């Protein structure tokens, strides 16, 4: 064992560990980043946004070139065929280079990157204990002597009791990130995000895809339009939607090399059984905190698993703050950089802020669907009075000349001051477009502050101008 | 002779009269449109914007199944030919398709439309004149008296004298849009925006292309870097250009089949003789207002042979406004569109408002080429203190999950206010995103505010948030 110190220790290394460490690192703190799986960029990078964005591209270029190729003039005399092993590998390569540039931003801003597991020793400081194979690791304990923690620990998929989860007949998001083959069938057991981008991914290179969803409609947070229009768009991609249907057990039957499953009707409470050569569980991921030694100290834990913190990321602690996925906000590595950073402002300046009003979500399907601020359903639900602004890509000159202008845009303003509180879009780029919805929000703009602002033609971002016009007055294209 | 009586009567149905007929018509005037070509859209639909993003994104695709499939696990096999007929069946569906939108737009919103030549009778009166072989043409002259007159005649291709264009082998960008057959070899006359589209196009089809330029360099209005960056990857694209060259004549020859091209090197002031089966002359675009009888009238028309008006679109008389490619301004189709909106609301309320000094233009290579306000010459220029804020897509998640790293993302700020100045942009989106750039110029944002705003994660627009956070502080993932 041997002692250490520093102004700040982070423990974990994902979108809000690592970003915290960087930037207390700029701010001028003696900084250090603990992280026990080998790689720094957390689930995002290692087993989540990254590789999955990565597999959704790949998988929709390749969609495009089978079947939208003779359309555009370009004939094809020969085969068109996915080459699995150099999906993976397009793919593996793309998280390598993202995971040593992180390394290589610790080492340009000097931050100790400890590769270990760590926990409390007492409130005050951080033991690291070294792992195993993990090479580079710590070679003994280190008990680090620190003023302030920030513990970035993360989350965990949420297991599914009963379900016995191989990554490789039944996987959870990491197995099916790396299939070696292409399954006959897939069955997604929830409709989540997360489990609708492994669908679609799967649907484009042959795979029979069912989602097993319990909820009567799928998406669950998008705006009610959005989600309609979404499951709607994924069945006509080839989605088979299994609604107000529940999941009860499964078992790999080896001898049949197939996923025998279980599910039950609950508008009959029906039970039935279905099959599927590989079995997808997302049923959702949980905070984690395994290993942290937060029993040990008595830090505050909810009943839904999460460290209870207070505005300021605070935990009963003054000197121990919390951020990320591992306590509350959505679970997303945008929100959990922005927490990273105020996180570490505060320990600077004294405070720091995030909105919380204006986080987006984006799900990377083909159309991609994106949305930042209210829905219809909460402004309903809140008794505001407001005016809807929709417009159809299919009424978009640059979506027209692509040939792909499934979609919308839909602007939600205050009847009154005409202020946007909320956007919607279902199109071609909706991940990139929602950027905008987000600085117009964040500065309180009207929907005619965005309508009277030149957007460049021909482009997509247009409709949502025109979707804007069409909010406070009228469209002109449409 | 007819007679017919309108509140408004716009002379071009392009971007800028079209756009301006139909927000009349909104607005409650009784309004008539004249357009002699026999489809509505004007220069941009029909010989300009959509069929060149057509082409630019058909021939994207057929270069990413030549050179993008197999690293993204995609194996394409046999002859990846393009099918030059169904290439621009492609296009003509899409052109087919808008000008047959905007004529819905105009029913919907009443609009006369009239098909014909329109020149003034006088001050006050326009009359309709039948086009030679014009399909749906009146059959007898009209005379429209009107209150308000709105000039949208547009421009043409800035001829080279000496050089006879003939669209099948000295050809103009109208010529290019359609050609037959990819020649061998493509040399073209000039390095602005349409010249560089059109080389990309066919270069990335086959031919072997040559970009005569008389300046140092290209783009024509790009930030000095952006030029030098965007010549770098156009280059590297396969194009070859031949800088601080001005072409002296070109000529068919019907016996070798080929366009004999003399240019003379300006850094030396001797000639040399080139050879190819087509020739792009893209010198430039002209004010039109040809048989439109303003001289009747007695227009102010100036050197450049465009239509002088005041800060409101008027002419020498108060009820004769003048917008679009054919008057002051940089020639893009949403400048017109915008001009065409102003007069009619100036008509109405008696005030319009053009923001000039936040118009983004746009080159749709790929990775595109955007930017909007100040370059740094022109701060030089001013002599103004700036501070540079530059990102890297290379350093971008997104960019990298999408193997499109190529680009980076610049912004120029005041160093006392950091209030943003100017945005560029080279990348796979850099189209879109510019919006982004256009909301926070309009409102006067400074880098931290754009900064702080939170962006979906990961998207190529977190590079915009980046590229923000060094021109005032520092990056994070830079
Ligand atoms: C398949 C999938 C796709 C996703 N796609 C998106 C998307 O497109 N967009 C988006 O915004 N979000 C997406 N997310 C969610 C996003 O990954 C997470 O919100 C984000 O990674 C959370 O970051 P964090 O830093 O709070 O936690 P994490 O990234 O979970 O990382 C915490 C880190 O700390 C380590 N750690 C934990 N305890 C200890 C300890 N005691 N000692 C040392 N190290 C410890 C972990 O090993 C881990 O690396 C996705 C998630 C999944 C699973
Ligand atoms: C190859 C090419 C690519 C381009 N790409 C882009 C791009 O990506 N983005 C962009 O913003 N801009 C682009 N532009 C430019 C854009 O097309 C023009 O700036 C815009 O179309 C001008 O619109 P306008 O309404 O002022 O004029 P125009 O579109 O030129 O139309 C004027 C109209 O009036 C008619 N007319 C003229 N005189 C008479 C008369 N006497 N009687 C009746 N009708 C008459 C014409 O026939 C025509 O339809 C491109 C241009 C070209 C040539
Ligand atoms: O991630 P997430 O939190 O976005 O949602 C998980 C989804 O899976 C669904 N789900 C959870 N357990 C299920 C089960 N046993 N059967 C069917 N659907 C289930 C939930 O209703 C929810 O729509
Ligand atoms: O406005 P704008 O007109 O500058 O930009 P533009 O967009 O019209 O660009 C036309 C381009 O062609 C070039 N050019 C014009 N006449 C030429 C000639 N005779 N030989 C070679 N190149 C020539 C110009 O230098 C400019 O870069």
């Amino acid at each position: 064992t041997i002692n250490k110190s520093h102004d700040v220790v982070i423990i974990g290394g994902g979108p809000a560990g690592y970003v915290a460490a960087i930037k207390a690192a700029q701010l001028g703190f003696n900084t250090a980043c603990v992280e026990k799986r080998g790689k720094l960029g957390g689930t995002c990078l290692n087993v989540g946004c990254i590789p999955s964005k990565a597999l959704l591209n790949n998988s929709h270029l390749f969609h495009q070139m089978h079947t939208e190729a003779q359309k555009r003039g370009i004939d094809v005399n020969g085969d068109i065929k996915i080459n699995v092993a150099n999906f993976q590998k397009a793919k593996d390569d793309a998280v390598k280079q993202l995971t040593g540039g992180i390394e290589l931003l610790f080492k340009k801003n000097k931050v100790t990157y400890y590769k270990g597991n760590g926990s409390f020793e007492d409130e005050t400081k951080i033991r690291v204990t070294p792992v195993d194979g993990l090479e580079g690791t710590v070679k003994e304990d280190h008990i680090l002597d620190v003023k302030n923690i920030i513990v970035a620990t993360g989350s965990e998929v949420t297991p599914f009791p009963g379900i016995e989860i191989d990554e490789e007949k039944i996987v959870s998001s990491t197995g099916a990130l790396s299939l070696k083959e292409i399954p006959k069938r897939l069955t997604i057991i929830g409709g989540g995000i997360i489990g609708l981008e492994m669908g679609s991914v799967y649907s484009r290179l042959g795979s029979k895809v069912t989602v097993v969803e319990f909820q009567p409609q799928i998406g669950a947070s998008m705006d009610g339009e959005v989600a309609k229009a979404t499951q709607k768009f994924l069945k006509k991609q080839g989605l088979d939607f299994k609604l107000s249907t529940k999941v009860i057990s499964a078992k790999r039957n080896d001898d049949k090399n197939v996923v025998e499953i279980v599910v039950e009707d609950t508008k009959t409470n029906k039970q039935e059984n279905l099959e599927a050569e590989v079995l997808l569980v997302a049923v959702g991921r949980r905070p984690y905190i395994a290993g942290l030694g937060a029993e040990k100290i008595g830090l505050e834990v909810d009943k839904r698993g999460r460290l209870v913190i207070d505005d300021q990321f605070n935990s009963k602690f003054p000197h121990i703050k919390v951020v990320g996925d591992v306590t509350f906000g959505p679970m997303l590595a945008h929100k959990a950089e922005e927490e990273g950073i105020a996180a570490v402002e505060m320990l600077k300046t004294g405070h720091g802020h995030v909105n919380y009003n204006n986080i987006p979500s984006v799900m990377y399907s083909h159309p991609e669907v994106a949305w930042v601020g209210k829905t219809e359903e909460q402004l309903k639900e809140a008794g505001i009075d407001y005016k809807i602004g929709k417009f159809p890509f299919a009424a978009n000159s640059r979506a027209k000349t692509n040939q792909d202008t499934e979609g919308f845009v839909k602007i939600l303003i205050d009847s009154k001051t005409e202020r946007i509180l909320g956007a919607h879009i279902i199109g071609p780029n909706a991940g990139e477009m929602i950027a905008e919805a987000g600085l117009a929000l964040e500065y309180g703009a009207s929907a005619e502050d965005v309508a009277r602002v030149c957007h460049a033609h021909p482009t997509l971002s247009e409709a949502f101008k025109e979707a804007n016009m069409a909010a406070y007055d009228k469209a002109i294209h449409c």
